[PDB]
């Protein structure tokens, strides 16, 4: 009946420092799904299904 | 009946520093899905399904 | 009945510094989907399905 | 008698990413020396004295 | 008599990522020396005295 | 008589990631020397005295 919110964080990323020194980097995909290199991601879903790094091979019927 | 929000963060990214030194980088895809290199992403979905880095192979019926 | 919002962030990215030194970078796609190099993206969807980096192979019926 | 140099780095800075979120920042000096906020500096001195961030109070004789 | 150098690094900084979230930051100096916040600095001195972050109070004679 | 150098690093810093979350930070100096916050520094001195973070109170004669 009364919701008093204040400074309330939800699905939040802050203060990230990364270093990635790589001399070679390959990704070879054939007919599938590949998710690589996600970093510092945030979301908030209301009344729905949410996925950050979701991979699936194939959906058949 | 009364919602008093204040400084309320939702799905927020802030304060990211990245360095990526790579000498070679390849991605070879054949008939699929490849998601690579996502960084510092944010979203907020109301009454819907939300996905940040979603890969799928194929949807058949 | 009364919504008093203030300084409320939603789906927000701020304060990002990136450096990407790469000597070679290739992407070879054949009949699929490839999403690469997303950085500092934000969105907010009301009553709809939202996707940031979504890849799909093919939708058949 | 023969100096063959190649790709020889000396006094070199490369590939720096910084983020500095500060809400207040003061510096109060009275009759002295204050050096603040040096970042990504490089030099090379031949036959001479070199200093990057040197502070001194006073030189009297 | 013959110096063959190759890819020889000297006084080199590379690949640094820093994040500094500070809400307040003060420096109060009175008649002295203050060196603050040096980051990612490089130098090379030949036949001379070199100093990176050197502070001194006062030199009297 | 023959110096064959190759990929020889000297005084080198590489691959540093730091995060510094501080809510308050003060430095109060009176007639002295204060060195604070050095990070990722490199140097190489030939035939001379070198100092990275050197503090001294005062030199009198």
């Amino acid at each position: 009946v009364l919701y008093v919110g204040s400074k309330t964080k939800e699905g939040v990323v802050h203060g990230v420092a990364t270093v990635a020194e790589k001399t070679k980097e390959q990704v070879t995909n054939v007919g599938g799904a590949v998710v690589t290199g996600v970093t510092a991601v945030a979301q908030k879903t209301v009344e729905g299904a949410g996925s950050i790094a979701a991979a699936t091979g194939f959906v058949k019927k």
